[PDB]
């Protein structure tokens, strides 16, 4: 059961003189709500422990809280608890399997099964939530929430559902929010803080907004080109991030993105319901039945996608 492993996490935690927690490359409000969350409960519990979180920041997300840097001798005999990455070759940081232990907390499938003691839960919203359930039963054992830590663990929160949109809120999420927003952080200036967008990327967005189109049938598509991409100084990356921002369209059904690339066309397909992830496997990807990608390599490929996204869509 959870309850048996969340005991043991905390037992194996009060062991450990130094302790080190990572999470996964290019971090996101669930990344740093998880491991920083995780690692001011330690530092506020534990003053006499060495508790350090390390990885490379995001520029975006380095105002909620500073990453340390740390020699290799740092780890001998240390817990490393890696937080948030489902695949352990997406860990920042690849000294992670150094220490005397390795702790994995996920709530992404355990399809990589890694670590020595295991907490992977499927059912919770994000990390972060899964962090906040660990103090409940670490309260217990004397674990102490201070403010800077509850707005951690709500930012993660709060990033990870798309601020309680997405189906990954639940009434536990919720519930954890509103005890939360008890601590006199502000939230306000959370949002702020964490919504701010880059004046560039908001005009490739309006390109997106202008550029879109939409069959009869809820087929919708955005063709990002090099010379687009050139023309907003917006990398590749940014573009394919907003492919969420086409989801309130009326009539739309599903969706796609074809962002070029230097060796490839990036893909991203995107759904309200019909099912797109054998689509994005016909052409050589895959992911989950209402999000994902594929990399083509012409613009008549492009072509075959659309149409075969039409037929799709009108059934
Ligand atoms: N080229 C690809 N091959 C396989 N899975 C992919 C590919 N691109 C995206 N995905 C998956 O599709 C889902 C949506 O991610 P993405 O659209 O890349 O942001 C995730 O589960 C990705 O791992």
């Amino acid at each position: 059961s959870m309850a048996s492993m969340k005991t043991e996490l905390i037992r194996t935690i009060s062991l450990y003189d130094t302790i080190i927690l990572h999470r996964h490359v290019r971090p996101d409000p669930d990344a740093y709500g998880s491991q920083c969350g995780l690692t001011e409960i330690l530092r506020e519990t534990y003053p006499e422990k060495n508790i350090f979180a390390v990885g490379t920041p995001e520029p975006s997300l380095s105002f909620l809280y500073s990453l340390d840097e740390v020699d290799n001798e740092t780890y001998e005999g240390a817990l490393v608890i890696v937080c948030d990455t489902a695949n352990q070759e997406r860990i920042d940081d690849q000294r992670y399997p150094s220490g005397a232990k390795l702790m994995k907390i996920d709530a992404h499938p355990n399809e990589d099964p890694y670590g020595d003691l295991l907490w992977v839960d499927t059912s919770a919203s994000s990390v972060s939530e899964m962090i906040y359930e660990l103090y409940l039963e670490g309260k217990e054992h004397g674990w102490k929430l201070n403010t800077k830590a509850a707005e951690l663990i709500y930012a993660g929160i709060v990033g990870d559902t798309g601020r309680f949109l997405f189906p990954n809120t639940t009434e536990k999420t919720l519930k954890y929010a509103g005890e939360l927003i008890q601590y006199p952080f502000s939230s306000s200036e959370l949002f702020n803080q964490l919504y701010e967008t880059k004046l560039n990327v908001v005009k490739l967005n309006g390109f997106i907004f202008q550029n879109v189109s939409l069959s009869e049938n809820g087929a919708a598509s955005v063709f990002i080109k090099k010379d687009t991409l050139e023309k907003f100084g917006t990398t590749a990356s940014e573009a394919s991030q907003l492919v969420g921002t086409l989801g309130n369209i009326s009539g739309i059904r599903a969706w796609v993105f074809f962002v070029e690339e230097d060796d490839q066309i990036r893909v991203r397909f995107r759904s309200k319901g019909p099912v797109i992830n054998g689509l994005a496997r016909k052409y050589n990807g895959g992911g989950h039945p209402l999000a994902s990608g594929a990399s083509i390599y012409s613009w008549d490929e492009a072509d075959r996608i659309l149409a075969d996204l039409e037929t799709l869509c009108k059934e």
